[PDB]
C-alpha cells in the first residue's frame, strides 16, 4: 500500500499514490499527471458517484471490468486503478489511470488535410481495435473523432466504454443493436477524414435522420420488409422517395477503393454492413493489413450484465476488482 496525499482541484478532493505528481485538470473529473514512478504523462480519472444508486454501482463495476479486459494497441487500457480506502467498509472512491494521449482525431482533422495514406492508416487502426472489441462481444456504441487518441506518428487508440456519428437504428431506439452500429460510425469518420467535413452534421434528432436519408436514400423494399411496425413502415412511404446517392459522385476524387469501402459501411440495413474483420481484408488497407497481427480478445465473462444486485453487492465486486488488478509490463 503506497502513500496518498490530498489536494483540491477546481472544487473537488483527490487522494492519490504519491507517485502521481503535478495534477492539472483536463476535464468523473480527469487530471493530467506525471508518473514519477515510470516517467510518463498519465490521465487520472476520479469516478463521479460510483456507488450512489444501483444503476451507478452496476455501471462502475461494468466500467472497471471492461477496461480491465482491454489489452490491445489500438484500444485504451488501464495503467492503474486505486482507491484511497483500505477495507471494503471505507471503500467509496475509484480512480483509473491510463495514458495521457495528447491529441484526438477531431483536433487532427480540423488543422491538417490528410492524405489518402493517412486515412488508410487511421481507419485501419480503428478497425483493428474494433475487431478486438467486437471479438469480446462488446459494442462501443459511441465511436467519434473525440473518442480517438492520436500521437505524433499518427498512431491511434480508441477511448470510451454528439449524434453526428450515430447509426440511424440507435436514433430510432430499434433495440438489439448489432456490432455494425460501430461500423456506421467508422464510415462517418472516414468520410470526414476524406473530405475534411462532417458527413452528417444534424442540428437535432430528426435533422440527423433527414441528412442520413438524403445521402443513402429511403429504405429499399428489402429493408422495409423487416420493419415490424405498420407504424414505422408508413411515414417512410409517405416521405419524399429519395434516391440512394452515388458515393462516386459525393466523394469525387477520393481513392475509388476508399469509396467502395464507404458504400460498404454506410448501408442503412445493419445486416448488410461490412464487419470489422472483413473490412481489414478490404483492398484499401492492402498496404497495412496483416492477418497475423490483428489479434482478438480473451473471452469476456459478461454474465453480470443480466443480474440485479444490491448496491453493496456491486461495490464489493468492484472492490474485488480493484484488489485483483495486475498492472501491464
Ligand atoms: C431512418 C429510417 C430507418 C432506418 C433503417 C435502419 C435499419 C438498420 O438495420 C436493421 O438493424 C437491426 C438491428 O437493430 C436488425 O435487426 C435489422 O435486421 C436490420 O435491418
Amino acid at each position: 500500500r503506497p502513500t496518498f496525499y490530498r489536494q483540491e482541484l477546481n472544487k473537488t478532493i483527490w487522494e492519490v499514490p504519491e507517485r502521481y505528481q503535478n495534477l492539472s485538470p483536463v476535464g468523473g473529473s480527469v487530471c493530467a499527471a506525471f508518473d514519477t514512478k515510470t516517467g510518463l504523462r498519465v490521465a487520472v480519472k476520479k469516478l463521479s458517484r460510483p456507488f450512489q444508486s444501483i444503476i451507478h454501482a452496476k455501471r462502475t463495476y461494468r466500467e472497471l471490468r471492461l477496461l480491465k479486459h482491454m489489452k490491445h494497441e489500438n484500444v485504451i487500457g488501464l495503467l492503474d486503478v486505486f482507491t484511497p480506502a483500505r477495507s471494503l467498509e471505507e471503500f467509496n472512491d475509484v480512480y483509473l489511470v491510463t495514458h495521457l494521449m495528447g491529441a484526438d482525431l477531431n483536433n487532427i482533422v480540423k488543422c491538417q488535410k490528410l492524405t489518402d495514406d493517412h486515412v488508410q492508416f487511421l481507419i485501419y487502426q480503428i478497425l483493428r481495435g474494433l475487431k478486438y472489441i467486437h471479438s469480446a462481444d462488446i459494442i462501443h456504441r459511441d465511436l467519434k473523432p473525440s473518442n480517438l487518441a492520436v500521437n505524433e506518428d499518427c498512431e491511434l487508440k480508441i477511448l470510451d466504454f454528439t449524434r453526428w456519428y450515430r447509426a440511424p437504428e440507435i436514433m430510432l431506439n430499434w433495440m438489439h443493436y448489432n456490432q455494425t452500429v460501430d461500423i456506421w460510425s467508422v464510415g462517418c469518420i472516414m468520410a470526414e477524414l476524406l473530405t475534411g467535413r462532417t458527413l452528417f452534421p444534424g442540428t437535432d434528432h430528426i435533422d440527423q435522420l433527414k441528412l442520413i436519408l438524403r445521402l443513402v436514400g429511403t429504405p429499399g423494399a428489402e429493408l422495409l420488409k423487416k420493419i415490424s411496425s405498420e407504424s414505422a413502415r408508413n411515414y417512410i412511404q409517405s416521405l419524399t422517395q429519395m434516391p440512394k446517392m452515388n458515393f462516386a459522385n459525393v466523394f469525387i476524387g477520393a481513392n475509388p477503393l476508399a469509396v467502395d469501402l464507404l458504400e460498404k459501411m454506410l448501408v442503412l440495413d445493419s445486416d448488410k454492413r461490412i464487419t470489422a474483420a472483413q473490412a481489414l481484408a478490404h483492398a484499401y488497407f492492402a498496404q497495412y493489413h496483416d492477418p497475423d497481427d490483428e489479434p482478438v480478445a480473451d473471452p469476456y465473462d459478461q454474465s453480470f450484465e443480466s443480474r440485479d444486485l444490491l448496491i453493496d453487492e456491486w461495490k464489493s465486486l468492484t472492490y474485488d476488482e480493484v484488489i485483483s488488478f495486475v498492472p501491464p509490463p
